[PDB]
């Protein structure tokens, strides 16, 4: 009769909360999805061992089209968990899953966990200054999507930071790197020429948030576009004008060039 | 000689991540602050029992003025942890503390935890649609803060949602309720008359996120301004333009008036 939405956190199997782990261990059935994001610092095997339950992995279609026939039936007379990377209900379409639960006469509860939305705070950029967020998608065939470029434009114009998620094809396990994201953005700039993303734009790269040894780098596109940020996933941020305190953190912690202390403040 | 910034999460001691607990259990000294937020479902004793350590609680002054004198000295020869509610670097000025650690020659690591910033996902509002965030501060003497009103205005103009952190004065054990925030906003509207926040404005209230039964309510200010949302902490959210599914969730899950289902596009 109960469905638990449980977040797995940012990087490895230890990123789940004590509450989430204990509730998971008490569930009769455990489902999970790894198409929205992938726990880069662990494996399905390590997660299964930690929880001590077999985990029924679900594809995007399994969730979006058949959540009510794969998960809810069992949740009708059993305690069931639905695990997701990060914090539950962050993925755009997940909140609607609680409506499906209600319609099926199933109670649902949310067990939160760390999300990149809040973890980006490790970049030293003030959370209140982030504006609209967006995802950088790979162009394909005749389709060249660029809305993420306009998001950056509108935020920066108002002195706000722009959090950019990078493309991911979970099944094929192919991640977009910050480097690719930058090259793509320079290409969009050459097209729209809005003076939004250029070689002189200051950017911040966060790789493997959640691990004890994450890669936090800041600098100008001209110097970071070919830098090695390590293994994915990578998150790209285009900060708005900086607070001197944000700039000092980027210089002292993220190795940003002292130049930002005068140019981007 | 390491310093760990470890978040404790949204509501109770079980909101800490497994990673954070295991690392906290093995630290030589443990410090913490409980003035940046309120963890309504736990006590200092419960947290201490969980990590099996005595916790040296610090005031805002101990931290902001004496962090390098109270915490860092020990972090130079021991493994020290500094615990905080939610995520340690979200809507706090704790990030600058890492710069202090660096200057004292102390390495620091950050262990994230669920934060109110991402927990907004439980309101059904698409998290990528949130714009600039703000804090509703208690007026003091002849000083009446109003900047948060302009933030709402700016976001609303762009069709973006506005997350409003609410004031807190731990030493006075004062925690601003969503009701008090609504009253202050109506007063600012009376002054600026921008048509930004009125009795007909749709708002969302999230109280005690992290608990199994948080209060999630959506409706017009005129109807919610006097509604009892339970014990603090609370956050107030002023949505921008709603997607059909955001409206459906507010109605089905947050008990919003069915009339908001009809969205003006
Ligand atoms: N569990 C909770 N439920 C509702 N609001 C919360 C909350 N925890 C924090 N807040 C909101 O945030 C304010 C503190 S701001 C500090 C936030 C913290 N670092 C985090 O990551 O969550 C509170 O005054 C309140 O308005």
């Amino acid at each position: 009769m109960v469905l638990y939405f449980i977040g797995l956190g940012l990087y490895d199997e230890r990123d789940i909360t004590v509450k989430g782990l204990e509730i998971a261990k008490k569930c009769d059935y455990v489902f999970a999805e790894f198409y929205t994001s992938l726990m880069a610092g662990t494996t399905l095997g390590r997660i299964q061992k930690l929880i001590g339950k077999e985990i029924r992995v679900m594809s995007r279609e399994d969730v979006e089209l058949n959540f009510e026939n794969i998960v809810l039936p069992l949740a009708k007379e059993n305690d069931v968990a639905f695990l997701t990377p990060g914090d539950p209900l962050v993925a755009t379409t997940h909140a609607e899953l609680r409506i499906r639960a209600k319609r099926a006469g199933v109670e649902s509860y949310v067990i939160h966990a760390p999300s990149i939305y809040s973890a980006v705070g490790i970049t030293g950029l003030h959370i209140y200054k982030f504006g609209k967020s967006a995802t950088v998608a790979y162009p394909e065939g005749n389709w060249f999507p660029t809305s993420y470029y306009d998001v950056i434009k509108e935020n920066a114009e108002r002195g706000l930071h722009t959090l950019l998620f990078l493309d991911i094809k979970a099944e094929k396990r192919m991640y977009m790197t910050a480097n690719e994201a930058m090259e793509l953005l320079l290409k969009v700039e050459d097209m729209k020429k809005g003076g939004v993303f250029t070689d002189d734009t200051l950017v911040v790269v966060l790789a493997r948030a959640g691990s004890l040894n994450p890669t936090i780098r800041a600098g100008y596109v001209k110097d970071l576009i070919r830098e090695d940020f390590g293994d994915p996933p990578h998150i790209l941020i285009v900060p708005g004008k900086l607070h001197i305190v944000e700039a000092e953190y980027l210089v002292e912690i993220a190795g940003a060039p002292r130049e930002i202390l005068r140019v981007n403040v």
